[PDB]
C-alpha cells in the first residue's frame, strides 16, 4: 500500500486497474512520492516554478508564460537504434528481409526485453516523485479517442504532456473501468546520483531503450527525457501502438497532417498529407494561401487517426492537443501562423536565447537590434559567424493547438473531419514532378509505399512517412491499406504525390513553395470535384497545360518542373523493385507487385 506516499490525489479514487498499474510500478521503481496529476492550471504553474528553482528550466522574460529547457547533449533526439517492438514472432513486427537487415522496424524478443527491463527499472525512481498522468489521445468524447496513463519521474514530461495531450482529472472520470494504454517512463537516474548530472538534465544514454508491447497494451521507456522517447502519447502510442490497434479494429493511424481548405465559392474540403519527419508538415498545415478567396485551417500537423463511417466517409481526428514542431527554419515568412502560436504558454527545448529574453534559432529571419547578444543551446555566448549553430538542429517548441490563429473550427469535433484527398510527398531534387495523381486506390497505395526523400547526399526510402513508426509488419500494413477498397460503400479519397523540392541543372529550386503551394492544393481540390484538368502520363495524372494558376509567379519553368524522363523512371522503378523485394519479400501484397509491374510496363513504352 503506497497510500502514505501520495502527495496529490488518492489511490482510492483511481479505477481498479489504474490503481494496480500505479502501485505495481511504485513497488518496482521505489519512488519517494506519488503525484496523481489533475491537469489544473495551478498544478502546472507550481510544477514549472519548481523546475525553475532546481535549474531544470529557465523562464523566458520576453514572453507570456514561456520556458526554456537545455538538455544533456547526449539526449537530444529520438534514437531509432534503441527503439523496439516486442512480439512473440518477429515476422508480426517486421517482414523478414530477403538479403540484408530490416530498415522497417526493430524487433526484440520477449525474453530479451525481460532481461533488459530487469537491468533498468528496479529502484529507478528512488528519491524522486512518480507522476501519474491520465491522458486522452483525441477529443475526450470522441469515439476515435484512446486513453493512456503515463507514469514518469520527469516534471519536464508532465508539463509537456499537459500541452501535447488532454490531461488530468476529467480523463480519469471519462475512463472509468475502460481499457487504457499503460505507459511507463523513467529517466533512469535514481537518487543518490551514481553518475554526474549534466546541464541539470537527468538521463541515462547507455541504458536508453524505448519499448512497445502491443499485445500487452504497454509502452516502456527508459533513459531518455527527450521528446518522442519520453512523451509517450506522441509516437509510441499515437503511431506504433495505435497502428496495431488500427490494424486489429479496421482503421488507420498515420504520420499525417490534416488541413481544411475553402475555395472562393464557400466549398470546404479536408486533406491529409504524409511527409517524412522534418520536411514541411507544419508549413503546409498552417500555410497562409496566396490565392485570393482561399483559406486554409489546421486540424493537426503530425498524426491522423482515420476510420470509415457507416456512410462511407473517411473520418479523421488529430489525436494530439498541441504542436511539437521543429524550431529551426520557423519564421514570419515561412510560417507566420506558427510564430503567432508560440508567443505564449510555450515550452522551448534546445533553442538559443537573446539578451532581451527572446527565443532564437537558425533561419528565424529576424534581424536583432544593435546591442542584443545571443546565448546558444549549450549555454554559451554565440556569434552569427561562429562554428556551431545557436540552436540544436533537432530543437523544439511545444505549444497548445488552440493557440493557432487558423485552428480549424472542427479540430476537436468528436466525429472527426471527412478526408477527401491524401497527399504523399518527399524531397526529390530530380526526376519527380511538382504534383501527380494516382491512377487508382491500388496505384495510390503503391505511391505511398514507393516514397523516397533526400537526407544532403543520400536518397532513402520512407514509405508512407512511417519508416521509423510501423507498429507491425509493413507488408501487412500495405495489405491493410489495400483492403479499404473492398469495404462496402467506402468513399476512397484521391491520392496525390507532391514534390516541392525539384531543382534545375545548377541546384536552384524550380518551385517558390510556401504559400504558393495553395496553387497545387487548388488543382487537387478541382480534381476531387471531377474537373477535367488532368493529363495522363506513365506515373499518373499531371496538370494539363495551363491548368495550374501561375498568375503572380513570373516565369515558372513548367517544362522542367513537370518533365518526366524515361531514363530517370527506368532507374526509379528498378530501385523500388529491389527495395520492396528485399525489405518486404514474402509479405509484399500481389497488388503492389502488380502496380510495380504496370509502372515498369508504362515506362518501357514511352
Ligand atoms: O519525434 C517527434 O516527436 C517529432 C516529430 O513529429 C517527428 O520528428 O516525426
Ligand atoms: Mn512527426
Ligand atoms: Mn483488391
Ligand atoms: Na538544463
Amino acid at each position: 500500500d503506497f497510500s502514505a506516499k501520495v502527495i496529490q490525489g488518492s489511490l482510492d479514487s483511481l479505477p481498479q486497474e489504474v490503481r494496480k498499474f500505479v502501485e505495481g510500478n511504485a513497488q518496482l521503481c521505489q519512488p519517494e512520492y506519488i503525484h496523481i496529476c489533475d491537469g489544473s492550471e495551478e498544478e502546472y504553474g507550481r510544477l514549472l516554478a519548481h523546475m525553475q528553482e532546481e535549474g531544470v528550466i529557465r523562464k523566458l522574460k520576453k514572453y507570456d508564460n514561456c520556458w526554456l529547457a537545455l538538455t544533456d547533449p547526449r539526449d537530444v533526439a529520438r534514437i531509432e537504434s534503441k527503439t523496439v517492438i516486442i512480439t512473440q514472432e518477429q515476422r508480426d513486427t517486421v517482414p523478414i528481409p530477403k538479403s540484408g537487415q530490416s530498415q522497417l522496424g526493430r524487433w526484440m524478443s520477449e525474453e530479451d526485453f525481460e532481461k533488459a527491463f530487469n537491468a533498468r527499472f528496479p529502484g529507478c525512481m528512488k528519491g524522486r516523485t512518480m507522476y501519474v498522468i491520465p491522458f486522452s489521445m483525441g477529443p475526450l468524447g470522441s469515439p476515435l479517442a484512446k486513453i493512456g496513463i503515463e507514469l514518469t519521474d520527469s516534471p519536464y514530461v508532465v508539463a509537456s504532456m499537459r500541452i501535447m495531450t488532454r490531461m488530468g482529472t476529467s480523463v480519469l472520470e471519462a475512463l472509468g473501468d475502460g481499457e487504457f494504454i499503460k505507459c511507463l517512463h523513467s529517466v533512469g537516474c535514481p537518487l543518490p546520483l551514481k553518475k554526474p548530472l549534466v546541464n541539470n538534465w537527468a538521463c541515462n544514454p547507455e541504458l536508453t531503450l524505448i519499448a512497445h508491447l502491443p499485445d500487452r497494451r504497454e509502452i516502456i521507456s527508459f533513459g531518455s527525457g527527450y521528446g518522442g522517447n519520453s512523451l509517450l502519447g506522441k509516437k509510441c502510442f499515437a503511431l506504433r501502438i495505435a497502428s496495431r490497434l488500427a490494424k486489429e479494429e479496421g482503421w488507420l493511424a498515420e504520420h499525417m497532417l490534416i488541413l481544411g481548405i475553402t475555395n472562393p465559392e464557400g466549398k470546404k474540403k479536408y486533406l491529409a498529407a504524409a511527409f517524412p519527419s522534418a520536411c514541411g508538415k507544419t508549413n503546409l498545415a498552417m500555410m497562409n494561401p496566396t490565392l485570393p478567396g482561399w483559406k486554409v485551417e489546421c486540424v493537426g500537423d503530425d498524426i491522423a487517426w482515420m476510420k470509415f463511417d457507416a456512410q462511407g466517409n473517411l473520418r479523421a481526428i488529430n489525436p494530439e492537443n498541441g504542436f511539437f514542431g521543429v524550431a529551426p527554419g520557423t519564421s514570419v515568412k515561412t510560417n507566420p501562423n506558427a510564430i503567432k502560436t508560440i508567443q505564449k504558454n510555450t515550452i522551448f527545448t534546445n533553442v538559443a536565447e537573446t539578451s532581451d529574453g527572446g527565443v532564437y534559432w537558425e533561419g528565424i529571419d529576424e534581424p536583432l537590434a544593435p546591442g542584443v547578444t545571443i546565448t546558444s543551446w549549450k549555454n554559451k555566448e554565440w556569434r552569427p559567424q561562429d562554428e556551431e549553430p545557436c540552436a540544436h538542429p533537432n530543437s523544439r517548441f511545444c505549444t497548445p493547438a488552440s493557440q493557432c490563429p487558423i485552428i480549424d473550427p472542427a479540430w476537436e469535433s468528436p466525429e472527426g473531419v471527412p478526408i477527401e484527398g491524401i497527399i504523399f510527398g518527399g524531397r526529390r531534387p530530380a526526376g519527380v514532378p511538382l504534383v501527380y495523381e494516382a491512377l487508382s486506390w491500388q496505384h495510390g497505395v503503391f505511391v505511398g509505399a514507393a516514397m523516397r526523400s533526400e537526407a544532403g547526399k543520400v536518397i532513402m526510402h520512407d514509405p508512407f512517412a512511417m519508416r521509423p513508426f510501423f507498429g507491425y509488419n509493413f507488408g501487412k500494413y500495405l495489405a491493410h491499406w489495400l483492403s479499404m477498397a473492398h469495404r462496402p460503400a467506402a468513399k476512397l479519397p484521391k491520392i496525390f504525390h507532391v514534390n516541392w523540392f525539384r531543382k534545375d541543372k545548377n541546384g536552384k529550386f524550380l518551385w517558390p513553395g510556401f504559400g504558393e503551394n495553395s496553387r497545387v492544393l487548388e488543382w487537387m481540390f478541382g480534381r476531387i470535384e471531377g474537373e477535367d484538368s488532368a493529363k495522363l502520363t506513365p506515373i499518373g495524372y499531371v496538370p494539363k497545360e495551363d491548368a495550374l494558376n501561375l498568375k503572380g509567379l513570373g516565369d515558372v519553368n513548367v517544362e522542367e518542373l513537370f518533365g518526366i524522363s524515361k531514363e530517370f523512371w527506368e532507374k526509379e522503378v528498378e530501385e523500388i523493385d529491389k527495395y520492396l523485394e528485399d525489405q518486404v519479400n514474402a509479405d509484399l501484397p500481389y497488388e503492389i507487385e502488380r502496380e510495380l509491374r504496370a509502372l515498369k510496363q508504362r515506362i518501357s513504352q514511352m
